[PDB]
C-alpha cells in the first residue's frame, strides 16, 4: 500500500480540495478566512505572475521540496494551480543530520504525488548554494525554482514573490508564493486537505531542524498544571476533504529510531498545530551557548 498517483490525478485532487477550501463558509475574522485569502494571493502569483513567464511542463521551473509543513501546503497548492491552468522536477537538499522520519516522509510523498526527485548528496560537506550549482550542472535549463518559504521563517524578511537568486548561487528566479502565509495558515489548510504530513508534528514538533538541535516544542509540553490549549483547527479536522476510493491516504507513523527519542524525555505533547504563535516556532531546541 503505497498511496500512489499520476501526476494528473494528484494535481486533479489538489485543485479539488483547494477549491473545497475556498467554499467553506467562515467568518471575516477567522482563521479559514484568512487562508482563503492566503490562497486566493497564491493562486494570482502563481497563475497570474509565474506560469505564463516559466513554463512548469518543460523543466524550466524546479520544485525545491524537503517534506516540511511549507513544503506540503506549497506542493498541494502548485498542484491545484498546474490543474487550473491547464485544465514534476523535484530538488531536495539532503543532510547527514536530518530525521528519519522526514527522509521517509520525502520517498512516500514523492512516490504519492508521482514526483521526479533529485537529492544532493548527504554525505558531501557542501553549502546548499554549491548544492544547487551541482544542481544546475545536472539540469542546465532550470530557469526558475519554487520555495515556499514564509516571511515568518529565518531570513524570510527580504523576500519578494518573484526575486533571482543572490550572486554566489547558480541563476535562476526564486518563486516564493507562500512569504505572506502565517503559521496558523499553514496548520489549518493542511488538516483540511486531509493529505499525509510529517508524522514529527503530531508528537509536538513545531519544526524540523536537524536531530541534533530540534526538539518538541516546550509550549507544548503537557502539564497537569498549565492551562490546557485550545485547538483552533476543530472545524479543519472534523470536516477535513474526504477522499475518494483512487486518492485515499493514511498517515506514515514516524521512524522507529525518532519514536525511541520522544520516548526518551518521558513527557507528552500536544500536536504541533495547538501553537499558532510564529515567533515560537522554532522554540522546541536544545540549549546551545
Ligand atoms: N534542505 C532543503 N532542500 C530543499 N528545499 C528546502 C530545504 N530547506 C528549505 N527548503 C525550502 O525552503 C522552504 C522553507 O522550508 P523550511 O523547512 O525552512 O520551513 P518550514 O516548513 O516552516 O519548517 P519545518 O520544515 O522545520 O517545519 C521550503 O518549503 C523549501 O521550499
Amino acid at each position: 500500500g503505497a498511496m500512489v498517483m499520476r501526476l494528473g490525478d494528484a494535481a486533479e485532487l489538489c485543485y479539488n480540495l483547494t477549491s473545497s477550501y475556498l467554499q467553506i463558509a467562515a467568518e471575516s475574522d477567522s482563521i479559514i478566512a484568512q487562508t482563503q485569502r492566503a490562497i486566493n494571493t497564491t493562486k494570482s502569483i502563481l497563475i497570474n505572475e509565474t506560469f505564463p513567464k516559466w513554463s512548469p511542463l518543460n523543466g524550466e521551473i524546479s520544485f525545491s521540496y524537503n517534506g516540511g509543513k511549507d513544503c506540503q501546503v506549497l506542493l498541494l497548492l502548485y498542484l491545484s494551480c498546474l490543474w487550473e491552468y491547464y485544465i514534476l522536477p523535484t530538488v531536495f537538499i539532503d543532510h547527514d543530520d536530518t530525521f528519519k522520519t522526514l527522509e521517509n516522509f520525502i520517498e512516500e510523498t514523492s512516490l504519492r504525488y508521482s514526483l521526479s526527485l533529485y537529492e544532493s548528496d548527504r554525505d558531501k560537506c557542501e553549502t546548499m548554494a554549491e548544492a544547487f550549482e551541482t544542481f544546475l550542472q545536472v539540469f542546465p535549463e532550470t530557469k526558475a525554482i519554487v520555495i515556499g518559504i514564509r516571511h515568518t521563517d529565518p531570513f524570510g524578511e527580504h523576500l519578494k514573490p518573484i526575486q533571482k537568486t543572490d550572486a554566489n548561487w547558480p541563476d535562476f528566479y526564486r518563486l516564493q508564493p507562500l512569504l505572506h502565509w502565517n503559521l496558523a495558515n499553514i496548520w489549518s489548510f493542511l488538516l483540511y486537505s486531509n493529505e499525509p504530513i510529517c508524522e514529527l508534528y503530531r508528537y509536538g514538533f513545531t519544526s524540523l531542524g536537524n536531530v541534533e538541535e530540534t526538539l518538541p516544542n516546550p509550549h507544548l509540553r503537557k502539564d497537569k498544571n498549565s492551562t490546557p490549549l485550545k485547538l483552533n483547527f476543530e472545524w479543519e479536522i472534523e470536516n477535513r476533504y474526504k477522499h475518494n476510493e483512487v486518492t485515499k491516504a493514511e498517515p506514515i507513523p514516524i521512524a522507529d529510531e525518532d519514536l525511541v527519542k520522544i520516548e526518551n524525555l518521558h513527557e507528552d505533547y500536544y500536536p504541533g498545530w495547538y501553537l499558532v504563535d510564529d515567533k515560537l516556532e522554532r522554540a522546541g531546541r536544545i540549549k546551545k551557548k
